[PDB]
């Protein structure tokens, strides 16, 4: 019991940071992207 | 930027319950800490 | 000692210290993730 | 763009020693544990 409850907002915890990983690498190309050509 | 403000957030809520939950962990563990000790120094 | 009961209790000593190890594990991952995310976050 | 993501550097900072601190509450409760199968259990 306590256990699923547990196990579950782990899990749930690593998908909640794989979407700031991909985020935050989206912004990092936009940056790099934007870099180049502005004056 | 509103996209990473919702994940956060719903992040910091998965930790919130996690704190939630330990706290459960450890009254279970006391309790069994207390089983053990009357066991062990009972007759 | 009643070891019948005893080892009930050690029984759930062992699968609490078994589930606890495989909690702290996947959170270590998940800290050696935000590590990474800092990291690359901060070379700018 | 830039600006946010300095703001994002602290959220993740303070995310990641939420966690440690979880980390390390659970690793408490473990060495508990451990101390009291050292009687042969
Ligand atoms: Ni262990
Ligand atoms: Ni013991």
């Amino acid at each position: 019991m306590i256990e699923k409850q547990m196990d579950r907002v782990v899990k749930e915890m690593r998908r909640q940071l794989e979407m700031i990983d991909k985020l935050t690498t989206r912004e990092i190309e936009q940056v790099e992207l934007l870099k180049r050509i502005h004056d």
